[PDB]
C-alpha cells in the first residue's frame, strides 16, 4: 500500500554482475519454427524404457544431444572471446547449460561433455540436475565451465524470446512451448502438428548470420528426423 | 535530391535521451501468442453498454486491467532500481503508462491506480488521455510517475516486438494486431481463432524468466477465459 | 579433444568494429507476417522472361523496390545520425544494402539508386553483385555508401529475427523463409497461403514505433497486393 | 574362390555411418581377392547376408573358434496386421541363428534375438544408448 525499498541481496547479486557484463555483446536474433510430432511420438515410445531404468525423459536430452552435434560441425559457436573481442577460444567440451530459476531465481548447472554422453545419459546426468539445484544443494562443479546454453522457457509458457548470452559464452537458445498447430503435410491436406519455437541469440562479433542460421537448419533436422540422429552415434 | 542535415531540436530531444538510458538495461523478451476469441465476443457485448455511457471500448481497459492483476502477484515487475542496480523500490500504485506517437514524437501518459479502477473507469481515463495527447495538452501529473508501460503497436500493425523499457521502469510489454488463423479446439477441429502476438522486455539484472512467464501466463489466462477477473473484483 | 585459443584476424577484426560500434544505438524490434502468395505467383509469371534476358530473378528486387518506395514517404528512415545523436542528415540515394555472409564473413553490398531503378535493373545488379560476392571480388565502389540495409536470412532458413543496425544507418529488416500455411480467405474458408516474416530494428533515438509501422505496412502493402506498385512507377 | 569371411572391426565403438564405410570397402577389397591377413582374423561373430541372392530361413554353419552366426533372408512386402486389426504392406525378413549349444543355452540366443530385432523393429531405441 506503500512503496517498499531494498537492496539487491545474497544471491540476486550475481544476476546483476552477469547481465550487466552481457551488454559488451552485440546480441544478433535468430528464431524459427521446428516440428516435433516425429519427436513427440518418438518420446512417448521411449518414456516406457527410461521409467524402466528410473530416470524421466524430457525433451531436453534429445535438444542437447542434437545441439551437441549440431556444435560439431559449428564448433565456433561453442567458443569463448576475450576482453575486447580479439582472440577466440574454441572449447573441446560440449558442456551445456541448462537455464534454471531457483527459490533464488538465475542457476546455470551444466551438463559436461554432451559430445561423448547418450541421450540416456543425459537424461540421467538432468535428472541429478534437478534433484539438486530445486533441493538448493547444486554444487560448484556443477555450475562453472559451461560453453553454451539453452533454455527450456517452454516448461512454463511462451512461443519466441530473446535470450541473454552468458559470458563469456557466444550463444544460447530459447525453446518455447510445444503446440498442436494446424499443418500442412508433404501431400497438402491440413494435419496436427506438433510446433515448437526456437529462439537463437549469438555475439555478433565473432558469430555470422550464416553460421546461426546453418547450425539452427542442422539442430532443426536431427530433431524433425530424428533418425539422422542415428547415423553418427556410436 | 540532396542530403539534408538537420538539428534534433526540441521535443525530440527527449527521445534521444531516454532511449540512450536505456543502454543500460540488460533486456530479456519474452514471447506469447494469446487466443482473444471469448474476449472479441464479450467486447461486442459491452460495446452498446460503454458507448451509451458515452465510451469507446477499446481492448485496452481489459490489458491494462488484467496487467495490473497480474502485477499483484508479481509485484517486483512493478518495481524499480538506482543508478546500478543495488536496490529495488517496489511501487504499490499501478501507473500503467501507454505509449503514443504524436507529431512532436513518443509520449508515455499513465492511468494512475489501476489496482483500484474498473475496467470501465479504465476506459475512460484512455480517452481522455488519448484526446490530450493528440491535442498536445497533457499535464506533467499526466507524465510523471509511470511503473509499468503498455504499447499498442497493434493500433498500427505487427505481430511480434522487441519494445524499449522506459528507465526507471524494469518492464514493457508490446501488443500486436488480432489475427483470425485456423486453430484446433479440444474436439481436434479447425476453428476460427482470434489471435494475438504478446511481447514483453524486462531487466534481466533483477527479473528472471520464471517471473516474466508465469506473470505472462496468468496475465493471458485472464484475456482468454475474461471470467477469471471477475473473481477477485470488488 | 583439445582447446585451442586463436587471435581474430584481418578480414574478421571488421565484423568486431562495427558489430561493438552498434552498441550505442538502443534498438526497437518490430515484426510482421506477410502474404506473399500473389507475389510466388506473379514471380513464376515473369522467371521465364528474366531467364531469356539472362537475369536469374529472385524475390529480393520487389523486396528492394517496395523498401525504396516505403523511403520516399518514411526518408528518416533512410537517414543517418551523428556521434551522439544530434544532427539527422536524411539521405536522397536508397543504396539499400543486401547482406550477405562469405567465407571471409560478414560483407554488405549495396545497390544504388533504388528509387530510379525498374525491378529488373535491381535484379540486373543483385545477379552481378553475388557473381562478385561469392568469388571475393566486391570492389570499393560497391561496399561504401549504404543507407538502409535488407538481410535475407530466409535464403538459408528462419522465421523471426533481431537483426543489428549498421551504423550510420539508422533501420534494417530480416526476411525469413517463404512457408506455405493454413490461412482463413475473404469468404472464411481454409487456404494455402505463402507466409513470409518480416523483422526490423529501428535506432529509436530518432525514429518511433509508429513510423516503423506504418513503413512496415506501407511496404508489407506494395508486397500482399503487387499492383499498387503499378500505379506510381515511370 | 569361395568362402571369405572378413569382419569389422570394433563395432561396439563405431556408428552406422562407419560401419557403411569400412564394409564398402571391404567388399572392394574381397571382390579383388585383396583383403589382408588383419581384415581376415580375429572375427568374434558372424553375420550371413544370404537375402542379397534370396531365401527366407536358413541353417548356417558356426564358424570355429566362434559360438554363433545369423543368416538374414530376403525382405519381402507381407500381409500383416497392424495395432488396429487391419491388414498392411509389411516388409518381413527371416534371420536364422546357430549357437554352439555346449555354453549357449536357448533363452540366450531368444532374448539376444528378441533385443537385436527390437532394436530393428523399433529403430528409435537405438538412439537411447548412442553416443
Ligand atoms: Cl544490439
Ligand atoms: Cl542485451
Ligand atoms: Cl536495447
Ligand atoms: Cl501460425
Amino acid at each position: 500500500g506503500k512503496d517498499r525499498t531494498e537492496p539487491v541481496k545474497g544471491f540476486h547479486k550475481a544476476m546483476v554482475k552477469t547481465m550487466s557484463a552481457a551488454l559488451k555483446i552485440p546480441h544478433f536474433g535468430y528464431c524459427d519454427e521446428v516440428d516435433l510430432t516425429e519427436l513427440v511420438k518418438l518420446r512417448e515410445e521411449l518414456k516406457p524404457i527410461a521409467f524402466a531404468r528410473g530416470i524421466k525423459l524430457s525433451f531436453m536430452p534429445f535438444f542437447l544431444k542434437a545441439a551437441s552435434l549440431g556444435l560439431l560441425q559449428f564448433p565456433i559457436l561453442n567458443a569463448s572471446v576475450d576482453e575486447n573481442c580479439q582472440n577466440i577460444t574454441y572449447k573441446a567440451s560440449h558442456n551445456i547449460g541448462i537455464a534454471m530459476d531457483t527459490e533464488q531465481g538465475l542457476i546455470v548447472p551444466n551438463v559436461k561433455n554432451v559430445q561423448i554422453r547418450s541421450i540416456f545419459e543425459i537424461a540421467t546426468e538432468l535428472n541429478r540436475l534437478q534433484k539438486l539445484g530445486s533441493a538448493g544443494q547444486l554444487s560448484t562443479n556443477d555450475l562453472i565451465g559451461g560453453t553454451f546454453t539453452l533454455s527450456n522457457i517452454g516448461s512454463i509458457g511462451g512461443t519466441y524470446a530473446k535470450p541473454v548470452i552468458l559470458p563469456p559464452e557466444v550463444a544460447i537458445g530459447a525453446l518455447g512451448t510445444i503446440k498442436a498447430l494446424p499443418r500442412f503435410n508433404e501431400k497438402g491436406e491440413v494435419c496436427k502438428a506438433q510446433i515448437m519455437n526456437v529462439s537463437w541469440s549469438a555475439d555478433h562479433r565473432i558469430i555470422d548470420g550464416a553460421t546461426v542460421s546453418r547450425f539452427s537448419n542442422l539442430w532443426k533436422s536431427y530433431l524433425e528426423n530424428p533418425a539422422f540422429m542415428l547415423l553418427d552415434l556410436k
